[PDB]
């Protein structure tokens, strides 16, 4: 029945071999999704081997965009997959890093809390990591105790930085025994075109490296570009001392939302459930089948330009792209993304050449960014051409700078991008970095309010520059409305043109793509995709 | 001739295998001695793998006593060997730790100094360590540039914590090339009594472990309890790909001062000089030959009790024992040390049984100590019996408490050892921890002044409790003189009885054993050993 | 009850760390003895990592003397411990070697039996080793199925040559599971005299090396020169993730026969029995208590000289020394062995200086031996002095050469030792190497027959030179009797002098020390020790 006896909290560790970017986090999220559908209270955590105390200092070329929690922690991208697939808000405790662990242990040492012992990588660092891992098992604020904790070990097996985390996982397996701890290992099977053969040797060496630290994998996720032959799975099972049930072929799916279907088809969830002896029920595919219908059988299609610097073949905008696809799903339209370099849009002819074929433009945020002249040039061209535009954070800032350059403020800029500008229409109110959720109030019957269908919202923020309040009345002559603000009205949070000036041009300082889920699309992307569809139909 | 052309600074790394306490630091110090006598400007450094930012938090049962520098840093015991053999004062920079390196790199990360890169154990931590190693090569404050830098890598090859230091050493060998970097490896040759054979396998495994991280030893120091046969040295040389000139048999010498002779006899210094291509001259053995005469051919002998808690077969008092032996050397007397437990001296009969055969008693300092009732009991017994006493730090505190209990203050104690005492004759003036060298003024013609033959001295301090100034006039009725003080007189630094009360009973808050050298004995220990000699002769 | 249900055959693997000669084989034999006394049918096996197909080609300086089985295989020394402690005869299958495994697999490859596969170290070599290991579990020729198979893995963990055998053991643990496979790891705890501390770090590194190949030890045998403190055992248990019940202190016992008492006192056998879930009964100590009474409480003492080349501090004569001690036990006399170099006995004065204080002389066999002039010189001196002499194999040959030089044959020798001798009294009958058991017939009422109390015996042989039948009638004039022969009389097997010529001087071509057991002493050593006792009493 739906009510089951109590059992100990199961730990499921996901580790990666050969390389990073194998979809280890996505596989963990998909397994969490399956286990949730089978009725278990899944909770998730990631361990990051890098020494940065948080990725805010990093550059999006390293690991993609940053993410933000409701308690306001700044975390890795994978927490975004966990949210999007579990449809949950996760604590800042869900992202441990070597930086945090070492700082914590050094601080404890300075206070003498180890009573004069020599502080060592074993036991003290591994003890701190094991404590942080087992803390996830404690009852939540409402007494709901997770049935499975899925922990993703970042990096690659054999990296110097992963040694403490894998040792902590080994000690957890020792403490809790094999009946409670399951190891999932993700590995790459490359295809060599010249000889036309899939090679299993990288997987064998990765599993040998994993065995060399005392971990035996329970199952293998063979990442590949094509479905692995059965003979190769048999060879891997034989060579690696892994149950032939546990070798799971995981070819590159056309979209990330097919991965749960691939894993269920291969019966990974059944294998995990049997091996951990969890109580279960069959997966109710109703919701995700509707989602996959919206994916694979859309009624129409629309092209959207994504304008940025990191667009040079990188997943620096993953959350934005997924929120775009969710918006398409709400309208049952396929959204095709045209990756447009910002610097080709600095000249009006270059902007026309890049954008002229698209049906909409998106200006995402960023940090350490440069060359926003191209972004604003794309805004100018798009407004003249009539394309809808959505500007996120820096997109809003570029919209406001465009409006400044529309009314008299030709040399206007952000103090970030021209510290000597005579018209700093964007300025520090380094100022307070706004992070996390803040409330905002919206103009009644604003386009933003028409989208959200409410006067009150909350959004995740990450920025420190603001619209300079000295220029509101000047730039309003552009026609721009400050259609949403902080509750006191002190801070501008949203801007838009009236529908008769342009059918849809909106910007927000927040990152609404971090509240979107594929089964709960965000209002603004639904609105933007609807406007793009209306443009395509009317054009 | 004495003047030679310029050459690059040579780096000599000393590493250990099989176990710690192999005399790796003493071997490094002896090699520094020999290279100094050959005329080279040797400087020395230690790398500590533990995460403690400094050993002040540790307990003397871990790695022996703590040491203190003139700039006031708190460092490992090995810096004491470096001082005692080079007769130099070393900067706090001479002791790096993993704690310091990680704290530094994490701090630099929080400040964004890596410009958005991912902070990694390689390159960033190894770069910080390599920077800290090469900083030793820079010209000193007077422009004197070291000819050789001898770096001791603490721990054992294969400890998880040593991995960054050995990688930094490997990178230094890569950067500077083999003509500048020399690796000396110290290893253990155990003797198995049942089969009567020395075993080389531990050495082979240690050298293989060292090779597995990219280091090839240039020489081997074979630590043993007996001289290694030549056949075994040949076997080791063959198996380890080491020049047969580089296998150095280093049996346990009767005293640490014979080690330079052992290494010279084996021509280790000649091998190092040839391999590094250093300019040299023959060793002038005059000074050290005189020292070894004072060591091995004394005119008389005296027995001194060392009373403490750590005395249970541990080198927690190494500096004190060596300062005692240096005092004996100044008088050409052998000082034999009887290691006496403090807790056997709590009862007067037990104190008599322990001490009755000795010619003097020494009360050294300590931290985390307990049971000073036994220490004070030993003081009481010794004073009644007429034995000379020297009290260091806690020894002075126990002397003052004994005097308190001599004049009316029977329940008197330190606030450290009885927080509820009605007479806290020792109290916090946690208060300011006095660390390092401080100046002091002495009573003219005091026994302390008679020893030092001056009215002004400076001594290294490590303590935070002080004599309570409220009780000076009360305890002076014991006959105790506050014969040395801070220049303002606010702090008591030395106490003594007049010679007619007891021929010599003196205590000092400082650690004079940290300024002693075997070739420059400290005045107070010369005085104490002279008093013990006078007792033995008169008794 | 004595009759128990059937259970699967348990595998107990014994492995060594740090070094060889740790008593790993003796510990395995003692555990086998305890388990036998608890009523289980123990069988034993050794795996030798070296490539020699059998140790016959080796030199006794490598691993001591060679051993011989009843089916005539030539095996390592440890098979001798297994026999002496189990009182059993073991098959030649009880000694696998890398040489045999590789030769077997290469031969199978040449015959195409792998059907075209690539022959690899994994699986094929490890499969052959695992097959040879599991073959021990098969029912014997009479259907008695062993309850525990104790396999000793030769070498040291981390040797290149041990990698296939430890991998085979790991695969056995995988196939049979943890309930059937138990790992015992023997490790060294060295004592460092200069700092007066036992060091556990070698054990930690050895266990880490063992874990790096996927083996977790169940118990640790800490070999040491002194009883390990309890705090160190606790530290080892904590650091190594080993049950605190499983750390077994095993100090160097005064005799090998005390080891079963040490292991039982530490409750190793109880730990093994509990962990393997074996059915058991209490150990009946009656027999071994009688043996230890004969060991520790003898009525008298006698000194015996052992004359050989390998006597320079090596266990090259272990079986002979143990048979000597068993002979002493039969008479309840302590036998003290004086290790005498052969080459000091070449001169009559040197022989007198070496032997004059002893009560008997033993001349053991050997191969690759030289300098038998010294051995024969010792025989000449001993005969003149009246000391009893026992000559084994080469001892008999030297006796016969002495007799040759007693009757006219001054230049007589073996063709082995002077190929140009004019009187080859010892000659090839390279000839047939006699190996293993052969029957012999004895002269009735010969001293040999008086000892054995029978006319028919069987003994283990290892030699290829024989007494030249052409010289029997010549050398009989010495007084020597060919008191035992092959059944056809063709081969001389024993020689003796009549009791009135010398009270006891006997030689045999065989190695009776390989049929001796401490609880079943061999007749000839009982006789020889009785003669030595009679000499001591009468002298
Ligand atoms: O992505 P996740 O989910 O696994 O999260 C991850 C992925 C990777 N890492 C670590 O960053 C460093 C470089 O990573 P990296 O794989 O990129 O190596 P590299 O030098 O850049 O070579 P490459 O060209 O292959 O990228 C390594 O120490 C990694 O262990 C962390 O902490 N979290
Ligand atoms: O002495 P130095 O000059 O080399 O300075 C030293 C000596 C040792 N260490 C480190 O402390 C830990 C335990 O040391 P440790 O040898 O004592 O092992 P253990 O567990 O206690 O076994 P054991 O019984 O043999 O002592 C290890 O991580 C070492 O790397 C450091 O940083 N500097
Ligand atoms: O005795 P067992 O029962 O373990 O049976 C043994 C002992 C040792 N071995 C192997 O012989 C080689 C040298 O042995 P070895 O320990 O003596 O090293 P080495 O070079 O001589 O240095 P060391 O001075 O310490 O002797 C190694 O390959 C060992 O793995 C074998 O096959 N059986
Ligand atoms: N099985 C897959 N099929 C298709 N695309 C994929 C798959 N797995 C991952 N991806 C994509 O590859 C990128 C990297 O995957 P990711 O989850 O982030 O691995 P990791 O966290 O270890 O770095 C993701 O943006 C994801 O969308
Ligand atoms: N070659 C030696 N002969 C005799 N005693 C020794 C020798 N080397 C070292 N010792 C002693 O053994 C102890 C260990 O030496 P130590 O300097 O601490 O080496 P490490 O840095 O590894 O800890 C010291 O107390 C030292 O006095
Ligand atoms: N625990 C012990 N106490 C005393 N003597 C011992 C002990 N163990 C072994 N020995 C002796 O040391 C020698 C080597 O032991 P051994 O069994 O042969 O180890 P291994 O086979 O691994 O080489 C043996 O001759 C044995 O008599
Ligand atoms: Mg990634
Ligand atoms: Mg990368
Ligand atoms: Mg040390
Ligand atoms: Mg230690
Ligand atoms: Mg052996
Ligand atoms: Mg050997």
């Amino acid at each position: 029945m739906r009510k089951h006896p109590q059992t100990a909290t199961k730990h499921l560790f996901v580790s990666g071999g050969v390389a990073s970017s194998l979809g280890k986090g996505l596989t963990a999220s998909s397994l969490g999704q399956l286990l949730t559908a089978r009725g278990l209270h899944v909770t998730m955590q990631k361990l990051d081997p890098y020494l940065n105390v948080d990725p805010g200092t990093m550059n999006p070329f390293q690991h993609g965009e940053v993410f933000v929690t409701e308690d306001g922690a700044e975390t890795d991208l994978d927490v975004g997959h966990y949210e999007r697939f579990l449809d949950r808000n996760l604590p800042g405790s869900a992202n441990v890093t070597t930086g945090q662990v070492y700082s914590t242990v050094i601080a404890k040492e300075r206070r003498g809390e180890y009573l004069g012992d020599t502080v060592q990588v074993i036991p003290h660092i591994t003890d701190e990591i094991k404590r942080r891992i087992l803390a996830m098992a404690q009852p939540d604020a409402d007494g709901n105790r997770p049935d499975v904790v899925i922990t993703e070990i970042g990096g690659t097996v054999g990296d110097i930085e992963s040694q403490p985390f894998l040792e902590a996982a080994r000690q957890v397996r020792h403490y809790l025994g094999r009946e409670d701890v399951f190891f999932l290992h993700v590995s790459l099977v490359p295809y060599l075109a010249p000889s036309g053969e899939l090679k299993t040797k990288p997987t064998q060496h990765s599993v040998a490296a994993l065995r060399s630290i005392g971990i035996t994998p329970d199952a293998l996720i063979l990442r590949c570009d094509r479905d692995v032959p059965e003979a190769l799975k048999n060879k891997i099972a034989l060579m690696c001392d892994v149950d032939i049930d546990g070798v799971i072929s995981t070819p590159d799916a056309p979209s990330i939302y097919d991965i749960p279907k691939v894993l269920h088809r291969e019966e990974l969830d059944a294998f995990v459930v049997r091996r951990l002896n969890l109580p279960f029920r069959d997966v109710d595919w109703t919701e995700w089948d509707d989602l996959l219908r919206r994916v694979h059988e859309p009624h129409e299609t629309v092209r959207i330009a994504l304008v940025g610097k990191y667009v040079e073949l990188s997943d620096a905008y993953l959350s934005v792209a997924e929120a775009l696809r969710a918006g398409g799903f709400k309208h049952r339209a396929k959204v095709e993304i045209c990756w447009v370099a910002s610097d080709g849009c600095e000249t009006t002819s270059g902007a026309a050449a890049a954008l002229g074929d698209v049906h909409g433009v998106l200006i995402p945020g960023g940090f350490g960014i440069r060359g926003i002249e191209g972004k604003i040039g794309a805004i100018a061209y798009a407004r003249a051409r009539g394309l809808p535009v959505l500007g996120l954070c820096l997109g809003l800032q570029c919209i406001v700078i465009e409006a400044a350059r529309s009314v008299g403020l030709t040399n206007a800029n952000s103090a970030e991008f021209d510290p000597d500008t005579p018209d700093p229409v964007i300025a520090t109110m380094g100022g307070t970095m706004r992070l996390g959720s803040y409330p905002a109030v919206l103009e009644p019957d604003s386009v933003v309010a028409q989208a959200y269908q409410t006067t009150q919202v909350s959004e995740r923020h990450r920025h420190r520059y603001e619209v300079n309040n000295a220029y509101r009345d000047k730039i309003a002559e552009s026609g721009l409305r400050f259609s949403g603000t902080s509750p006191d009205g002190h801070l501008v949070e949203f801007v838009e043109y009236p529908p008769d000036r342009h059918p849809f041009v909106v910007g927000t300082q927040a990152h609404p793509e971090l509240k979107s889920r594929p089964t709960r699309p965000h209002p603004l992307f639904v609105a933007f995709v609807g406007a793009a569809i209306d443009y395509k139909a009317g054009e």
